[PDB]
């Protein structure tokens, strides 16, 4: 049986989208409505407000500390907004986080007009081992854009710490890393060998875990979960019927728990618990275990802490859960002997 004591880290957030870690108890995070908060033992304080589109699945949505933070101050953020004529669209902005008196400063727009709506707008930002920043982006509700190269819907996208596509990315001048995905909003990369895992929400059931290769097509919307085309890369997890709607995902590792380490953490919303994926030698799935169903309502993010704490976000204040007193909250969970 797998051990462990659980505390709140902080509660009454408004759909907390993204936690990153700072050390020693203090923690960034995104809620949805439109504002970076500061988490610290002390308390909640406000780093940021956004006029973001604050409707269905969109709004303040991925976070994303530079690689050389605190000593290179920035951060990165995924935010809805109203475009010309009212159409939802998602952008990534980055701005300079003052050291004392935490407060953001000198935000510009490095990428802009990715499509969105009220539904798929992915959003999970990420800098991966090579030093780029990875970010997820839906179909907007418009599938067919997943296939298509010349949109950002659909898409992993990889970028320098400007915004640019590296010379060596898959397409002519082109952020796009993969394409063919539905509304990913995990991914993380294996500690050990440098693999790379997203998560995704399929059609009702369909669920995914991939593996990421570059300019690697996940099939969507020609090729739902397991194909076994070989013009489409397929997952190494399908859900099948069951509903998992799996958002942030990290690879476990640190001090705490080193029996977890290389274990996959997932957070699911509707499926409202954790899952826990072993992966094999050469990535094979070995296992997948089920934490916490429906005690907690509906989790969102996975992040592991400085010193190796599995950190979770609910999300019972997005539209679509019912809320416990306090909620939403970041949890903590920790070994027994701490
Ligand atoms: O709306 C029906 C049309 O859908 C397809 O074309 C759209 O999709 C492509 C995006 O992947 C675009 O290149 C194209 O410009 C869009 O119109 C389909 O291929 C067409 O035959 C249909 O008329
Ligand atoms: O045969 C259906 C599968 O085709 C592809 O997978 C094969 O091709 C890859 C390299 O071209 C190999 O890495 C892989 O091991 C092969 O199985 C496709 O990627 C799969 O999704 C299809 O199921
Ligand atoms: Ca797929």
């Amino acid at each position: 049986e797998w051990k462990f004591k659980i505390s709140e880290v902080a509660s009454d957030l408004e759909v907390p989208w993204s936690i990153a870690p700072l050390g020693g108890g203090r923690y960034l995070v995104t809620e949805r409505p439109g504002r970076l908060v500061l988490i610290s033992p002390s308390g909640k304080k406000l780093v940021a407000s956004f006029d973001v589109a604050n409707v269905g699945e969109a709004g303040l949505l991925g976070l994303a500390l530079h690689p050389e933070f605190p000593k290179k101050s920035w951060v990165y953020l995924y935010a809805s907004y109203f475009a010309e004529g009212g159409h939802i669209r998602n952008r990534v902005i980055r701005g300079r986080l003052d050291g004392s008196t935490f407060k953001l400063k000198e935000v510009k727009t490095l990428i802009d007009g990715i499509p969105g709506a009220y539904i798929h707008n992915g959003g999970r930002i990420r800098f991966g081992p090579d030093g780029m920043l990875y970010i997820t982006t839906g179909d907007a509700a418009d599938p067919r854009l997943a296939q298509d190269l010349s949109s950002l819907a659909g898409k992993i996208l990889r970028v320098d710490e400007e915004g640019r596509p590296p010379a060596d990315n898959p397409f002519p001048n082109s952020p796009i890393w993969s394409y063919g995905h539905r509304n990913p909003q995990g991914i993380d990369w294996h500690r050990a060998s440098g693999v790379m895992v997203a998560t995704e929400h399929g059609p009702v059931g369909h669920d995914e875990v991939n593996i990421i290769l570059k300019g690697g097509n996940y099939g969507w919307p020609l090729a739902t979960g397991k194909a076994g085309r070989g013009e489409f890369v397929d997952p190494v997890i399908d859900t099948g019927s069951e509903t998992w709607a799996p958002s942030g995902a990290s690879f476990v590792h640190g001090d705490m728990f080193p029996g977890l380490r290389g274990w996959l953490l997932i957070a699911c919303l509707r499926g409202s618990m954790l899952a826990a994926v072993n992966f094999g030698d050469n990535m094979e799935v070995r296992k997948i275990s089920t934490f916490f169903k429906n005690v907690f309502g509906r989790l969102r993010d996975v992040v592991i802490d400085d010193d190796g704490g599995i950190l979770i976000s609910t999300s019972n204040r997005d539209g679509r859960g019912s809320l416990r007193a306090g909620d939403d909250k970041i949890l903590k969970i920790v070994s027994e002997q701490h």
